[PDB]
């Protein structure tokens, strides 16, 4: 029913097919907000979409194609199902071992908190994730381990010159790069703790990360290798999640990692912004030219209910779906 209705309404040729010039009109209906703005859609986009669509490449789009484009591409724009996910909000990157204000770009971790909880309270999310680095004591990223595990013969510094925030490069084939960090978030560790004053919603779910002593994962997805992942893709899919809305510290390390991973797996992604710190200004600049490369989107705590509702529904998540639709 509706969809036909949709069809039919710019199917203006009224020639039952449906034109690059009649889907651009559908572009415009789509890419907006309710603050009174229409997006942009560069033209060399807008083919790339309607190829996606157009399976055949007779130029158009007709309404057995049409169907593929509304139940797969216009309804995820329309009414998303967003996933908030909330990365490392933990005691020892606010204020323990590895206080994240104590990192060159002097940035304040616990500001962070007042937005999130805000968010929790204001929109209505379908799934709600909180991720916890959780290390056990003889973990590979920590300084105090160094001398536990054989170097490779192309790391610069060994067990004896290493000194903390360094990266070595450890032997165990294959030879593994690593960053040292002071001992952080252990298991069952007042460090490892979510922070007091993070609301943790009832249907919240934790994901917990690092717990193999010889990898770590900055990640919420895989691991630093990329061999193994936990389960909060899986756990994404059950929930039918297409949207991923990413916060918590550091932006430049695990909340980076986290966003580009999910542009991988293939999600609308969406990096709040002032939900997040880091350690330093330049790498900070680094991950957002990443996730805007690969089409995810920066935003403002204020700007993420309208789009969670789908009242502001931007192109470029529209994009990134297309690009995804090809497969
Ligand atoms: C991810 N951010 C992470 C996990 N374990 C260490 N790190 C890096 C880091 C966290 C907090 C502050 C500074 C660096
Ligand atoms: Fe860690
Ligand atoms: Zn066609």
């Amino acid at each position: 029913s509706a969809m036909d209705a949709c069809f039919t309404a710019f199917d203006k040729d009224s020639d039952d097919r449906l034109s690059l010039a009649e889907f651009s009109i559908i572009c415009r209906a789509l890419f907006r907000n309710d603050k009174g703005h229409i997006y942009d859609v560069p033209p060399e986009r807008l083919e790339q979409i309607f190829a996606v669509f157009d399976t055949n490449g007779d130029g158009f789009i007709d309404r057995e194609e049409f169907k593929f484009c509304w139940n797969q591409w216009i309804k995820t724009i329309v009414r998303p199902v967003n996933a908030f996910l909330i990365v490392d909000v933990q005691n020892d990157f606010i204020s323990g071992s590895l206080d994240i204000s104590n990192c060159s770009a002097q940035q304040q971790g616990h500001e962070i908190l007042e937005p999130i909880n805000k968010l929790l309270d204001t929109v209505d999310f379908d799934a709600v994730f909180y991720s916890l680095d959780w290390h056990p004591s003889d973990h590979v990223s920590f300084i105090d381990n160094v001398k536990m595990r054989p170097m490779d013969e192309s790391s610069a510094l060994d067990s004896d010159s290493a000194k903390v925030f360094d990266t070595v490069i450890f032997a165990g084939p294959p030879p593994m790069k690593q960053r040292l960090w002071p001992r952080h978030c252990v298991q069952d560790s007042w460090g490892a703790e979510l922070h007091k004053d993070l609301k943790v919603v009832d249907h919240g779910i934790k994901v917990y990360k690092g717990t193999n002593p010889e990898v770590d994962s900055y990640s919420v997805f895989w691991d630093n290798k990329k061999l193994s992942d936990t389960t909060l893709n899986a756990q994404l899919k059950m929930k039918g999640a297409t949207d991923i809305y990413v916060c918590g510290l550091a932006y430049d390390v695990c909340v980076g990692a986290t966003a580009v991973d999910a542009l991988s797996a293939g999600y609308r992604t969406i990096l709040i912004d002032d939900c997040c710190r880091g350690t330093d200004v330049h790498d900070i600049e680094h991950t957002k030219e990443k996730v805007n490369t690969s089409d995810g989107v920066i935003v403002h705590t204020n700007q993420v209910k309208a789009m969670a509702e789908g009242r502001d529904r931007r192109p470029e998540l529209g994009y990134k779906l297309a690009m995804e639709l090809k497969s």
